[PDB]
């Protein structure tokens, strides 16, 4: 459906997370992917475009004019893929798969990404617990 904005245009209720959700079956099929994320010896393919609309470091990376050209980039070791794994399900779905067993490797791979409301957000539920 679609409404009234605020501006007085039309706008359509649904059209950003069906974009998403087009975007992710496109990841899913391995279409048009431009980029391998290695994590831990563990390949991720993916848009740079939607990494960076995402990612403080992936922003940095891919406005850069030596990097924006390179097809693989290696994050520290040390980042748990798992952690990774679930920040690009969140990138390209919109949601967040937090549980306590994760919760401190998806704080610590956010704020390495720089995706600051992620962060916060992992703030507030570790805080909750105590
Ligand atoms: N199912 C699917 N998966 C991925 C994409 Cl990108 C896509 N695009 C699209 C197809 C028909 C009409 C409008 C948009 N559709």
């Amino acid at each position: 459906l679609y409404f009234q904005g605020a501006d007085s245009c039309i706008q359509f209720t649904r059209h950003a997370s069906d974009v998403l959700l087009n975007l992710n079956r496109l990841r899913s099929r391995d279409i048009l992917t431009d980029v391998v994320i290695v994590v831990s010896r563990e390949q991720f393919r993916a848009h740079k475009t939607v990494l960076m609309a995402c990612s403080g470091l992936f922003y940095s990376i891919f406005t850069d004019q030596l990097k924006c050209n390179l097809s693989v980039i290696n994050l520290d070791p040390e980042i748990n893929p798992e952690g990774f794994c679930i920040l690009l399900d969140f990138m390209y779905t919109s949601r967040l798969n937090l549980r306590e067993g994760n919760i401190m490797a998806v704080m610590a791979t956010a704020m390495y990404l720089q995706m600051e409301h992620v962060v916060d957000t992992c703030r507030k539920f570790i805080k909750a617990s105590e």
